[PDB]
C-alpha cells in the first residue's frame, strides 16, 4: 500500500522528530526526504547545536525550551547515541550596549533560571581562554548546553523505523495535491497518499510552500562555521570551557568548546549570503568572509583558539521578517501542519516542535503555546 496515516515531507530536524513522536504512538507514518538524513545539504549538520533557556526573544519560547529539554533527556535514555552535554552557555556583550545580553539577563530573572553574572576580568578568572574588555558584562547559564544534532536526527530515525515508520530517501517531493480527506504527494518515482501531512522542508520551504498555496516571507541564508585547532587545556569540554553566544562590535557570534579534539567551533550569526538552496555553494572558503569573520573574533576574544582551520561547514538559516518560527495548520486544510522559518535558532526546539507537529497532525490542536508562531500574523502579511 502507498497509503499512510501521516506523510512527513522533509525528514530533518523538525520532520524526523515529528516522525518519531507519531510512530511511537502507533501512527502509520511515511517520512520522505530529498537526501539521507542526517546529511550535509540542509540546516542540521556541523555536529553541534546550543540549547539555552534564558530566551529574551519572547516569553513563549521559555516553556517551549523547557519542554524541549525534558524531551532531549528522554531521548538520551532511549538511544545509544550521545544527545546532550551540559557545557553551560555563556552570553556576553558591552554594558549598556547589547539588547541581546540585556534581554537574556531579564529573561533569567523573570523565569527564575539558575545563572551567574560576571563583569570584565571576572570572565577570564573563571575561563582563561576568554578575554573581554573591562566594560563587558556576562551571564552564564550552567544548566544549558550542547546537542549533537546529527545524532539527534539519527536516533529519532532509528527509533521511528523500529516503531514502524517508513523512510524514503533520495526522493524529493515535486508537488502536493491536498483535500481535507486525502493528501497526495508527487515524486519522480511515484505518488503516495495519507490522511494528514506535515511539511518541514527547511530552506526549501521558501521554494515549495507555494505548491500548497501558502505565500509567506522566507529567506534562506548561507551560514558557515569553522573548527579551529586550540589549546585543549583552555578550550576543551574536559576543561569546562562553555558554549557561547555573544554580542560584540560587529554583531553576534556563537561557538562551542572542543570535543574529542574537534577544535573550537565558531560561527558568525549576523551576516550570511542570501541564497537559493538548490544553487548554494557548500564549500567553506568559497567566499573570503567565511574564514575572515571568524578569525577577527578569535584573535580579539579567544586568542588561544585562533589556530589552524581544521575544517569548515556550510549550513542554511531560513529567516522570517520577525525571526519567529512558523508552526501552524494550513488555513484551508486542517489536516496539513507546517513548520518553517526557524531563523537560525530552531534546533534546540526540534524535539518539542516534533511533539507539537504530531499533536497537530493527530488532533488538530496542541497543548503548547504556539500563538506567536501563527501563519496569520501581521509580520508575514
Ligand atoms: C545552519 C545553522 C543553523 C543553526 C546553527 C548554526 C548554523 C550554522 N546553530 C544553532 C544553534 O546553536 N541552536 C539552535 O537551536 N539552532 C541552530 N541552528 C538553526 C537550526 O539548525 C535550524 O533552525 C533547524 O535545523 C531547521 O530545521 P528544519 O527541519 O527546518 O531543516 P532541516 O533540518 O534542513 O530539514 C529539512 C529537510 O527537508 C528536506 N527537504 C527539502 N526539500 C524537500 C523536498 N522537496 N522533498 C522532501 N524533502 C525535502 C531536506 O533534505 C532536509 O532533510
Ligand atoms: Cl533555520
Amino acid at each position: 500500500s502507498t497509503h499512510f496515516d501521516v506523510i512527513v515531507v522533509g525528514a530533518g530536524s523538525m520532520g524526523m522528530a515529528a516522525g518519531y513522536y507519531l510512530a511511537k504512538q502507533g501512527v502509520k507514518t511515511l517520512l520522505v526526504d530529498s537526501f539521507d538524513p542526517p546529511h550535509t545539504n540542509g540546516s542540521h549538520h556541523g555536529d553541534t547545536r546550543i540549547i539555552r533557556h534564558a530566551y529574551g526573544e519572547g516569553r513563549e519560547y521559555v516553556p517551549f525550551a523547557l519542554r524541549a529539554q525534558e524531551l532531549w533527556y528522554e531521548l538520551e535514555k532511549e538511544t545509544h547515541h550521545k544527545i546532550f552535554t551540559q557545557t553551560g552557555v555563556l552570553v556576553y556583550g558591552p554594558k549598556g550596549g547589547s539588547a541581546f545580553v540585556s534581554e537574556t539577563m531579564e529573561a533569567a530573572n523573570i523565569h527564575s533560571l539558575e545563572h551567574e553574572l560576571f563583569e570584565g576580568k571576572q570572565l577570564t578568572d573563571r575561563w582563561a581562554g576568554v578575554e573581554v574588555p573591562d566594560n563587558y558584562e556576562a551571564i552564564f547559564e550552567p544548566n544549558s548546553g550542547v546537542l549533537f544534532s546529527e545524532n539527534c536526527i539519527q536516533a529519532y530515525r532509528e527509533l521511528a523505523e523500529a516503531h514502524g515508520a517508513t523512510v524514503l530517501t533520495y526522493t524529493p517531493v515535486e508537488d502536493f495535491e491536498v483535500t481535507e480527506d486525502l493528501v497526495t504527494i508527487k515524486t519522480a518515482k511515484g505518488s503516495y497518499t495519507a490522511n494528514k501531512l506535515v511539511v518541514s522542508m527547511g530552506a526549501w520551504n521558501s521554494k515549495l510552500l507555494s505548491k500548497l498555496d501558502v505565500e509567506i516571507p522566507l529567506q534562506p541564508y548561507r551560514q558557515v562555521v569553522g573548527f579551529f585547532e586550540c589549546d585543549e587545556a583552555k578550550y576543551s569540554n574536559n576543561a569546562h570551557y562553555p558554549a557561547f553566544m555573544v554580542e560584540v562590535e560587529n554583531g553576534i557570534y556563537y561557538g562551542f568548546p572542543s570535543f574529542g579534539g574537534s577544535g573550537l567551533k565558531i560561527g558568525y550569526h549576523s551576516y550570511g549570503q542570501q541564497i537559493d538552496p538548490d544553487t548554494i555553494n557548500r564549500e567553506f572558503g568559497a567566499y573570503p568572509e567565511d574564514e575572515a569573520n571568524l578569525r577577527k573574533f578569535l584573535e580579539q576574544y579567544m586568542p588561544g583558539a585562533n589556530g589552524e582551520l581544521k575544517k569548515g561547514a556550510v549550513c542554511m538559516y531560513t529567516k522570517t521578517p520577525d525571526e519567529h518560527f512558523v508552526i501552524d495548520l494550513h488555513p484551508k486544510y486542517s489536516n496539513v501542519a507546517i513548520a518553517a522559518g526557524f531563523s537560525g535558532h530552531g534546533f534546540k526546539f526540534s524535539s518539542v516542535v516534533g511533539e507539537t507537529l504530531a499533536q497537530l497532525a493527530t488532533t488538530g490542536k496542541t497543548e503548547h503555546d504556539i500563538s506567536i508562531f501563527s501563519l496569520n500574523r501581521d509580520a508575514l502579511k
